[PDB]
């Protein structure tokens, strides 16, 4: 069966009238479909690593949507092709760009990252005594940022995990793509400062959309909607690094935000430790053109 006629085996409709464009307007890629059980968004991608990055997806968008907080759309399900990869059903949303509800997401991101939090301080209480807090960083499954299949591995300490499943990740590819020399040096500089960026702070696992910028968020008659998700548990200052990067969120999103998790002591400096894996990821996706952002932040850092 091809793509439709799988679609309408998985789905039980017959049906499958599609409508909608690119991405009904706001996602990357997709196409809607009218099915006998309402409607349904289809992302399609022909890679290899599509049904991996897809499965990522998944457990992103169903650990996200598990915490009550932010609104995503709902997987539905990952349907291999004959013509190599796979599909991704999920559920279909109407999307505007996000304006009104700014201020309410802000809040939703800032509920998401404490979430974890106030889970162990439930586990506190329970302890004491006479729905699981996370203690690690990491993500117990390969989400992607991009078609870069990440690790995830569960380290105990921030900067560890972030340097050497993030950055290093990144750099590595660098060398072997484009062997740049004032990368390599630069690395091995910077990677002996990180440690030096994080002191006077302590740092409990937040749950992390993992791409968050303004591409990925919408809003609804409802309310605010994320989308996208590669999802992990981190330092709820990187969510930011990538919303800023591009910036099309509202002053509204940050003045929400930072109400409840106001920037602490050492934000501006993490903030280009931050913005440098995205430039790095950037550089990795789409071309030299990114050299001059992410070896200009090292030396800055530095």
């Amino acid at each position: 069966g091809h793509m439709e006629q799988l679609l309408r085996a998985e789905l039980r409709t017959a049906t499958l009238r599609a409508f909608g464009g690119p991405g009904a307007g706001c996602i990357s890629e997709g196409r809607a479909y009218d099915t006998d059980a309402g409607p349904v968004f289809v992302k399609v991608n022909r890679r290899t690593q599509a049904r991996q990055m897809f499965e990522g997806e998944v457990a992103s968008l169903e650990a996200l949507r598990s915490t009550g907080l932010v609104r995503v759309p709902r997987p539905m399900k990952v349907i291999d092709l004959p013509g190599g990869g796979a599909a991704f059903v999920m559920e279909h949303l109407k999307m505007k760009s996000l304006s009104s509800q700014a201020s309410k997401l802000g809040e939703q991101m800032a509920d998401l990252h404490l979430y974890n939090q106030k889970l162990r301080e439930k586990l506190k209480e329970e302890e004491n005594t006479v729905p699981q807090y996370v203690d690690k960083f990491g993500f117990h499954t390969v989400t992607c940022c991009g078609f870069i299949p990440q690790v995830n591995e569960w380290q105990d300490d921030w900067p560890t995990f972030f340097a050497r499943h993030r950055l290093q990740a990144q750099l590595d590819l660098i060398e072997k793509d484009y062997a740049d020399r004032e990368a390599r040096e630069l690395w091995s500089r910077l990677q002996v400062k990180i440690p030096d960026l994080f002191c006077g702070l302590e740092i409990v696992p937040a749950l992390l959309h993992g791409d968050l910028w303004s591409g990925n968020v919408a809003e609804d008659d409802v309310g605010p909607i994320i989308y996208d998700p590669a999802s992990f548990y981190g330092h709820s200052e990187f969510e930011l690094a990538i919303a800023l990067m591009f910036g099309g969120f509202p002053r509204s999103f940050f003045t929400a935000y930072h109400r409840k998790i106001p920037k602490a002591p050492g934000f501006d400096q993490r903030l280009l430790l931050y913005q440098l894996f995205n430039y790095l990821n950037h550089w990795n996706h789409f071309g030299r053109e990114y050299r001059s952002p992410s070896l200009g932040t090292m030396r800055r850092l530095l």
